[PDB]
């Protein structure tokens, strides 16, 4: 049978095109997206059924719309990210520690697939910055990065005491035109593209020569099916590293400017994302990944770029051509 | 002088602690508390400055702090492998909240605070032959789990805020004078008071799981000179100490040693063998010998003798 599939704090960037994906495959009556927030009215799961309200630090409210729906899969995707949580380090404490503690439960007692994402800023700088494996040193420099750690252990705990499936990916940074980022040091690449449209100028908070681990958005949905699709048999570990491929903003800017044949006007100012970037990973090992369920990678970044800059204008109405 | 808060602090680390903190820097420089009050017993009972404190509740514990005015705090309250196992919504309040709670306390009042972290951080994939200050963490208990947590808390703390934050992996830690809370080491404890009343002690941990264990006397010396280092010296916030490592069996011949009798003891794969199993078998403690000194006066059959000579005086058990 399709899965039932429930997903928590969907409105954002990550779960706005997943749930939409999710819908499409799976038929919009086994998908139930939640989010603390309402869609707004440009929001594109606005009007939709199947779209509910759910805080998930109210463990009784999140009990009554699991009971409710009884879900096979849950995409468990509140958190407070890296720029964000160092701002508002008591929110990133109470959103990523207990949010996750409540659907883990939730998963032990109805039996749930429950796939929680990590995060390359689980990584600090003893971790081994090129192609950094997947058992290392983990010494995070940030609030977010630390709930993420005790996310991925916490999780596997579950997996070996109770047997809960509990899986998980480390993302990279995700670049998307749907929903705008939510507060991480990879939200310039987004803003970018907007600045490049506008033809506005941009000030980057991240230095040129920078480079991030990134994945484009299309390559992130097909890998957050696929993990979850797979046998139990078939995955060796808990917590995956997945890559699409790494950039810089220099390299972003080239690419935008090939694509807009347009060269556009970038002022690099240090912002806090500077030094978190500065912490993460060059690139990541994702072997583990490629050979348990198949993870890859189609975009590469001209692709990624031309795609962009056609789709912000449809979905944000910002000038083309 | 310091002025020291002890919180959990009539467990069995904390009785010693501050039994030997009021005697080093003087009753009136310390305060300990703890959420249950002291039964009559207790070495802690009819002290002054020994309050009660749940460190769940914020604000009471944020009063306490204010009045006293610490500049050294020991935040002890933790539920360890064994009960975290079957209590674990309650290991996951306790350790992660009231560790919360201490550490943005520690920040706001100017505290330096100490909070020990454990082997059961360790898991498999450790490297359990002399286990290294950094390596992977994949811990099997959810009480390790909280530990990792703890570590990398309060290594942001200090990193963000400046906050002095500083912590040691502690091994099984044995003492006389208050039983253990319910950890997988425990069984060393109960194998002295088995020994003694000469009754059969059922084991649960098999007879050659050997773990990185240190007396009391040793475990007191390295918390207080951890805490009175410079910074200049410290490298790490977070760094492994050990004392000896042991199995049952080896105990029970340190025992047998001392008493000349033997002890009738039962093995089983209980519990707490499947969490000690994937537990380091030793520990490198380099760094902190070489940053702060940590030291160790104790083996194996000094420490029996110890323990063996003062559980009687301190429990009413039949003595030699
Ligand atoms: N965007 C990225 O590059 C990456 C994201 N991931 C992660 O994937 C997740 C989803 O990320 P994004 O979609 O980018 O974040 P986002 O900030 O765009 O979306 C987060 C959503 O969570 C909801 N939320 C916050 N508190 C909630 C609560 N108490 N109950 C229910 N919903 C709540 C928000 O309203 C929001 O719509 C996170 O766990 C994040 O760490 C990890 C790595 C990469
Ligand atoms: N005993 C050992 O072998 C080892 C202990 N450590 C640790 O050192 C610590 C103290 O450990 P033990 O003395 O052996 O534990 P214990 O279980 O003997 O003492 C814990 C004490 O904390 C108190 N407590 C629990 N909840 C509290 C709360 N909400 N507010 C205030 N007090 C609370 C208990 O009443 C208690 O007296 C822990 O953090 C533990 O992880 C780490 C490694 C070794
Ligand atoms: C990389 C991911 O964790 C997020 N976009 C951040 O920058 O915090
Ligand atoms: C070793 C320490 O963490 C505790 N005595 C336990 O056995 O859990
Ligand atoms: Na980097
Ligand atoms: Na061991």
């Amino acid at each position: 049978h399709m899965p039932r599939v429930l997903v928590t704090g969907a409105l954002g960037q990550i779960g706005t095109d997943l749930s939409l994906a999710l819908r499409d495959k799976f038929g919009a009556d086994s998908v139930l997206v939640s989010d603390v927030v309402e869609p707004g009215a440009k929001h594109p799961l606005a009007g939709l059924k199947g779209v509910e309200k759910l805080d998930c630090l109210d463990s009784n409210g999140f009990e009554k719309l699991v009971k409710e729906f009884k879900p096979t899969w849950m995409y468990h995707l509140p958190a407070i990210m890296s720029v964000r949580g160092e701002a508002e380090p008591d929110l990133a404490m109470d959103i990523n520690v207990n949010t996750t503690r409540y659907a883990l439960e939730l998963a032990r007692k109805y039996n749930i697939r429950i796939f929680i994402p990590s995060t390359i800023a689980a990584f600090g700088d003893k971790c081994g910055k090129t192609m950094t494996k997947d058992d290392t040193i983990m010494n995070p420099s940030t609030v977010y990065g630390v709930t993420k750690v005790y996310t991925e252990l916490l999780g596997t705990w579950y997996r070996q005491k109770y047997g809960v499936d509990f899986r998980s990916v480390r993302l990279p940074g995700i670049i998307s035109a749907a929903t705008l980022p939510g507060g991480g040091a990879t939200d310039y690449a987004i803003h970018m593209y907007h600045s490049a449209l506008l033809q506005k100028k941009c000030v980057c908070p991240v230095l040129p020569y920078e480079s991030l681990p990134m994945m484009y958005m299309p390559d992130t949905l097909n890998s957050l099916v696929k993990i979850m699709e797979a046998p139990l048999e078939k995955l060796t570990r808990t917590v995956y590293n997945i890559t699409g491929f790494s950039f810089s903003p220099s390299e972003l800017r080239f690419s935008i400017e090939r694509c807009t044949d347009r060269t556009i006007e970038v002022e690099y100012v240090e912002g806090p994302a500077q030094k978190i970037a500065n912490s993460w990973p060059d690139s990541l090992d994702d072997s583990n990944a490629r050979n348990d369920w198949g993870h890859q990678v189609k975009y590469d970044i001209d692709m990624m770029s031309e795609d962009m800059l056609r789709q912000i204008p449809i979905l944000h109405g910002l000038p083309s051509l």
